[PDB]
């Protein structure tokens, strides 16, 4: 053992969540304090498809063989940087690199105080048909939603930006 390198960069907004989802797919605990920019890389070693693949995490202030491009699922302003912002960023250096389009903060997109303050700006959450429609407007591979507070969908998140790089499409 022997298992496969891969490099996955995290991009978004500022406060959509990117550190968080790191670290607790990572540690396995959603963080509960201070996290000092000490750390810009995390780590995990995990089985995919009976595959044992180290996967290299980048966090950034909002070679990559995947992307994962993050909004958050309450802020439909980080929604629109998705196309506005982050697909052109990404695609500038990397043509044909993967993108994993991620909605964070699912927890919230049924809370209802979340709803109502939204609702006093005329916001409403990201639903699962239109983060899908945009992964198809930016060529992403995959739309998965998640919460690191809960860890709802957040291990599909990784598992699937490694089927990324280890599966291609075809072409
Ligand atoms: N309810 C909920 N809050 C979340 C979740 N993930 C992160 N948060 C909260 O959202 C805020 C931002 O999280 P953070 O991970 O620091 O965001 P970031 O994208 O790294 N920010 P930056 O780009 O500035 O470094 C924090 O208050 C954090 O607790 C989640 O899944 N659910
Ligand atoms: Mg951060």
């Amino acid at each position: 053992g022997s298992m496969q390198a891969i490099k996955c960069v995290v991009v978004g907004d500022g406060a959509v969540g990117k550190t968080c989802l790191l670290i607790s797919y990572t540690t396995n605990a959603f963080p509960g304090e201070y996290i000092p920019t000490v750390f810009d890389n995390y780590s995990a070693n995990v089985m995919v498809d009976g595959k044992p693949v180290n996967l290299g995490l980048w966090d950034t202030a909002g070679i990559a063989d995947v992307f994962l491009i993050c909004f958050s699922l309450v802020s439909p302003a980080s929604f629109e940087n998705v196309r506005a912002k982050w697909y052109p960023e990404v695609r500038h250096h990397c043509p044909n690199t993967p993108i994993i389009l991620v909605g964070t903060k699912l927890d919230l997109r049924d809370d209802k105080d979340t709803i109502e303050k939204l609702k006093e700006k005329k916001l409403t959450p990201i639903t699962y048909p239109q983060g899908l429609a945009m992964a198809k407007e930016i060529g992403a591979v995959k739309y998965l939603e998640c919460s690191a507070l809960t860890q709802r969908g957040l291990k599909t998140v990784f598992d699937e930006a490694i089927r990324a790089v280890l599966c291609p499409p075809p072409v």
